[PDB]
């Protein structure tokens, strides 16, 4: 060092960083990117838990994004940016576990408050790297460190033979952790305060939150949680420990390959062989299904979520949680016949039929029966305007909006206070049509903030809008509490409580008050339908 | 001596009397018999034609009313008794009434017959809320009812015996309707065009001779209200028939010729004492002997009959009430009185609809309360006590009068559908039990018009509306006005658009689907809970 910038020189618990100046619309932030966090889990290290990454000589470069790690690339709409968005955008490779920290330039003198981003993907894809999860603008405007993490996905992360020694599954949800123990050691060489750090993730990534939520090892490292639309409960985010078995030794099969034969066998195969299997071990046709995913393990997991929820002390805990408006229409052109991008998708009962198989892939024809039947407008039984908004509610209300119901409010049981929301705004730039109306991920880019971007073509209302959610997220993170502690102008934004269920529309009006998620719906699905399922 | 009261019927001559109705005098005829008394070895046997009989017979008063369980839960309250017997009980009781203008008729007038409810086990053409002096005189209609066997004595079943062959007081009824055919026009009716008319009870017996080919040549349109001959209570199967039968017997201290012997040797009352004893279950709206899928009368069951049949010249008018599962309540669901306002709790909710769905498993029975429970509030006592209502008349009355309204239009009919909506002034019941079942028979039946009576003025001009709603049903097969425009029609309900109408002070609103989500639930998702208990 000597001739460069002092605020861009930091030492961690493993060495020597140079970060990077960035801009942001109104002005710079410091931007350490990947910072390796654990041994690279390659080789023999495949599909094992991380080790802590060995001190390194020298100043290590952290001024651009690391890799990605090993993972299936969408290709269906190629050329089209409502697909590509989520698409890896650094090199695949196994030696993936590096994370990014943004704070603000300079560094501030006080201890500030850490926001953690756990990225989505269904637990197959995903990348802290993608545009949408540029932490400069939360940095910049409100002052946060932000960290966000690469964690392997698909069987990298989660083929699990459970009970080996040698893939004992989860190890993705570990590498979280192992980066969550990064920042209560490290980042106060940042300027953030370990004490209190939030975690917030999206779909795969919210599952993870609530996973951590769970797990007690987990539960020392973060103070907050924020789980938009996904849930460690319900009917993806885990596998059992048997069907994780099942699927492992499939695979296996599957690619050539006593445990440690197996995964020794498996270790000596290529990263793309097993991409190219891993959709082939799901055991029905389905969608909102993934093959490797956090396995019930009876360590990361201790029981279920279901039972853990249930069961569970959540005294200490403030959550922010909520859905989309429309959380089952992205998957419904990936595999229901009858859907698509190009035209309005407009089913006959007959593909409504069938498409409740596929978006229900666990039930009985008994069950399936009654989703049909609660799902059908009986005055309109045979409109496809209504079938195919049908058969998108069936999707997103099995899989999140009620799942999240269901975790509002035993959560709220338990002692944990809770703030709910339903994101109903549609970006003026989404490229997929009109009636998938807002799908899951497309509330993120506006909570970091990138309206704020002026280069970005966002409507001058979704500025404004992008501000007042970058406000909720962080005073929620800083004190437990989405509302401006002064401005009592604004309307308030109640706790969700079992009693009165309050949660808010987040839109371009003003927060609006409404009761009930989806209550009659999700008696449906949390209620009643796991009985149907003892018949 | 006034030969307009006089009149020639087949069997030999009648004399009426003239009754007063406010806008004028009607002819009456009053205990007319259409059967030998169905009493001794003819009891629990089908009908026989009355003899012929010499001189006039004086046709005055209304005869006795058939032998019947009275209600005695609230003793003086109006409330319940104006459903009780006016006259006294007696199985010799195969009587009806003719109420025609006066003076008699110029030209063939379309004749509307009734049929009274009572579960199957009560009830009386005679009762106030019945009388035809008022159709009559201001609609120019000629208005018959009568006398049916009802409990034991009209429905018990040895199936397949010679002795007790089940819905004999259906056919108490059928041949009711052969004596209109062959007298009517005697008292300036038109046995061509014939209407039945019936509530609860009566409009499943209404259904009934829908379903029953020899019944079918004798009307020419029918109205059901609030009941059906599909759905749980108005049926049972020969072998439940065979069952509850055997057990009165055994009950009463008694092979099909010897045990029916042992019956007919027992004092009325004694058959009745034990009427109640012989259901499967605790229960509400459930009756022991009601109409006998018999192979005969009804020659599959009515769901099966409905599905199949072929309505294409028939009209039909069919409705319910705001309230169809509220009157029940008080009988023997726990947390209900007409006392207080009857708020209960969620546990009296969960028993209270294994005793309103009393043939449901567990698992039936869980859909059932997760299905009406406003989970929004779902503790809430109102709701819940309003929730119960509407599970009892839901499962009993709304849904499978849906059924039927859906099965007929489908199949050719021409249907009406309505729901009545106004709680008359008078009524005693409690505010909490809204318009229960039966309420609105006194409004087609005119008696607001009667300035004695208390009703207030626009009750009076409700009531008129009806009565020509009814009567232009009658006429034409369409309850529509012609004379009269744009505010608003009545439309057919069809499979399609579902339409319906409310009935009450404010003018015809259109609506369509008739609890279309929740009779899809009853209708469409129950039977296959069930069926895989
Ligand atoms: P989420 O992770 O969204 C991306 C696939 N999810 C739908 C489970
Ligand atoms: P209906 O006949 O009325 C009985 C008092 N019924 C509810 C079956």
């Amino acid at each position: 060092e000597g001739r460069e910038d002092p605020q861009l020189l930091v030492r961690v618990r493993g060495g020597q960083l140079r970060g990077i100046r960035l801009k942001a619309p109104g002005g710079p932030v410091s931007a350490f990117l990947g910072i390796p966090f654990a041994e690279p889990p390659v080789g023999s290290r495949r599909f094992m838990p991380p080790e802590p990454k060995r001190p390194w000589s020298g100043v290590l470069d952290a001024t651009t994004f690391q890799n990605v790690c090993y993972q299936y690339v969408d290709t269906l709409y190629p050329g089209f940016e409502g697909t590509e968005m989520w698409n890896p955008n650094r090199e695949l490779s196994e030696d993936c576990l590096y994370l990014n920290v943004w704070t603000p330039y300079p560094r501030p003198a006080s201890p500030t408050p850490v926001l953690i981003w756990i990225y989505g993907g269904g637990f197959y894809s995903g990348a802290a790297s993608l545009d949408v999860y540029d932490g400069r603008f939360l940095a910049q405007v409100e002052g946060a460190v932000l960290v966000s993490m690469n964690y392997r996905v698909g069987t990298f992360g989660f083929l699990a033979l459970p009970g080996s020694r040698e893939a004992p599954g989860n190890v993705g949800l570990l590498d979280q952790r192992l980066a969550l123990q990064w920042v209560q050691e490290n980042i106060a060489a940042f300027g953030g305060d370990p004490m209190s750090v939030t975690l917030f993730g999206e779909s795969a990534g919210a599952a993870s939150v609530g996973m951590h939520i769970l797990s007690l090892p987990s539960r020392s490292l973060f103070h907050r949680a924020v789980l938009q639309s996904g849930t460690p409960n319900g009917p993806w985010a885990t596998v059992s420990a048997g069907e994780a078995r099942r699927r492992a030794t499939l695979l296996a099969r599957l690619v050539g390959c006593n445990d440690t034969e197996l995964i020794a066998c498996l270790r000596t195969r290529p990263a793309q062989d097993l991409v190219d299997h891993e959709w082939h071990v799901l055991p029905q046709e389905s969608i909102f299904r993934f093959s490797f995913v956090p396995v019930v393990d009876g360590d990361f997991l201790s029981d279920t979520p279901e039972a853990l929820i249930n069961t569970g002390d959540f005294q200490d805990l403030q959550v922010l949680v909520g859905v989309v408006k429309d959380e089952g229409s992205y998957f419904l052109v990936y595999g229901v016949p009858g859907f698509s991008k190009d035209n309005e998708s407009l089913i006959s009962r007959a593909q409504f039929l069938a498409g409740v198989r596929i978006g229900v892939p666990q039930a009985s024809d008994l069950a399936a029966e009654a989703v049909v039947l609660h799902y059908t407008d009986w005055l309109h039984p045979e409109d496809p305007t209504h079938l195919r908004d049908a058969m998108s509610a069936v999707v997103g209300d099995h899989n999140v909006v009620c799942p999240v119901a269901q975790l509002a409010g035993r959560l709220a049981a338990q002692g944990a206070r809770v703030y709910a929301y339903i994101f109903e705004h549609r970006a003026s730039t989404l490229t997929w049509p009109l009636w998938m109306g807002v799908p899951h991920g497309y509330e993120i880019e506006f909570i970091f903030g990138l309206p704020l971007d002026p280069s970005l073509n966002y409507t001058t209302e979704e500025r404004i809008f992008a501000q007042r959610l970058m406000k909720y997220w962080t005073n929620f993170a800083r004190t437990g509490d989405p509302n401006d502690p002064r401005d009592s102008k604004s309307p308030q934004w109640p706790p969700y409580t079992t009693a009165a269920q309050q949660y808010v529309s987040l839109n371009l009006k003003p927060l609006e008050v409404r009761r009930g998620l989806r209550a009659q719906t999700c008696a449906f699905w949390n209620r009643f339908l796991p009985k149907l399922l003892s018949a």
